[PDB]
RNA sequence: AUUCUGGUUGAUCCUGCCAGAGGUUACUGCUAUCGGUGUUCGCCUAAGCCAUGCGAGUCAUAUGUUCUUUGUGAACAUGGCGU
């Protein structure tokens, strides 16, 4: 593998060894091969295979959309769809582009019941939407699990995050706009303005 | 577990209901060993109609009469209480 950009080069030489200092560095992650050696743990899931289409003069133009989500299961998780003529280069293209979206979300314990500390919930009340489907992300008590549909419970268990309510509003069908908006919540879960004294 | 899934589209987002998915209640198809708990089993139609037995009777230290199995034993009556 052939590095291209200078986070590339600073990962090969050595200099930027997990995706945090990466992000310090503050350039364009932009190779799919960077993430990988960062983080070689990096899990990933399909979320739904919708074989999208197209109109042409003479048939019609098939594709998939099928969009694979990204986390570790401790902090970090990322978003990442792609599509191509067959299921096969469409998934690995998917997997290209969520690696490259990996970010990094604080935890706690925020709950009016529970009371650990220790980061095992969302830190407070956020919020995600993506097209009309919206999710707010309400701390839980320790021990309890993701209150949450099983590609939410799939999206925040590789996000890592482990106890949650919720709830959903506008066409929930969609589950591309599900895994986007239960992206958005968490990238707001790191975005709220917190005191000094906390 | 403060839960989502399919359906209108060539394909998408979506408003929108439809249907899916869990209780409880009533009834019921199929079907079947047993015990425990108690505060269920002609309510939902007919508060329709009823054969049969029964469900409130008791009083000898209230009065009165005949027996005896001689004893707060029974039968009758007036009467008290209760229904
Ligand atoms: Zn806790």
């Amino acid at each position: 593998w052939v590095p291209k950009t200078r986070l590339g080069k600073l990962v090969v030489e050595g200099q930027v060894a997990s995706m945090d200092e990466a992000i310090k560095s503050g350039l364009p992650i932009r190779e799919p091969q960077i993430i990988d050696m960062l983080l070689p743990d990096l899990e990933d899931e399909v979320l739904d295979i919708n074989m999208v289409q197209r109109m042409t003069d003479s048939g019609r133009r098939v594709k998939f959309r099928a969009t694979v989500i990204v986390g570790n299961r401790n902090g970090y998780v990322g978003l990442g769809q792609a599509k191509d003529v067959q299921v096969g280069p469409a998934i690995r293209k998917a997997i290209d582009a969520a690696k490259l979206n990996i970010t990094y979300i604080r935890r706690g314990c925020g709950s009016w019941e529970c009371a650990c500390g220790l980061p095992h919930t969302v830190p407070y009340e956020v919020t995600g939407k993506a097209g009309s489907v919206s999710v707010t992300l309400i701390p839980a008590p320790r021990g309890l699990g993701i209150a949450a549909g099983n590609t939410a419970t799939k999206v925040l268990e590789k996000a890592g995050i482990k106890d949650v309510w919720t709830k959903t509003f506008g066409t929930t069908r969609s589950t591309l706009n599900f895994a986007k908006a239960t992206y958005d919540a968490l990238n707001q879960v790191n975005v709220v303005r917190l005191p000094v004294y906390y």
